[PDB]
């Protein structure tokens, strides 16, 4: 169930990524569609985030890692990978559990705090983004 914002921040990634030709979309593409989400960017916000400086980063790391398809042929359409499959997943059961009908861009937040080892996850704690604090303000709301 997910609610209007985050089907449209997903639409949006994967428009985003057919326009750049890019092979595939990771978690990072994903906080990065997030970024505008309003769910997702409230609860940035509220952590009083420095959302121009970590689009800018998040922007620049995206580019020079992932493939752009070339001027041949097959393919067509970007595919997610795991991390970003893994992160829709978990928020989803996660907000399944005891709790609410809607899955919003901010679940999907808490939910990449969980690929550790990713970019995106290297590039919240780098800007301060604390787990702790995000979660605290989705329990105290909706």
């Amino acid at each position: 169930m997910l609610n209007q914002e985050l089907e449209l921040s997903l639409n949006m990634a994967f428009a985003r990524a057919r326009e750049h030709r890019h092979e595939f979309m990771t978690v990072e593409h994903l906080l990065l569609a997030l970024l505008s989400n309003p769910s997702a960017r409230e609860a940035l916000e509220a952590c009083s985030v420095d959302l121009v400086a970590l689009r800018q980063e998040l922007e620049a790391f995206i580019e020079q890692t992932t493939p752009v398809l070339p001027a041949s042929e097959e393919e067509r359409d970007t595919q997610p990978t795991l991390s970003f499959q893994r992160v829709l997943q978990r928020a989803v059961f996660h907000v399944q559990s005891s709790g609410r009908n809607e899955v919003t861009g901010a679940n999907v937040l808490v939910a990449i705090f969980s690929e550790q080892e990713s970019q995106a996850a290297y590039l919240l704690r780098k800007h301060e983004v604390s787990r702790l604090d995000v979660v605290n303000f989705i329990s105290h709301g909706t």
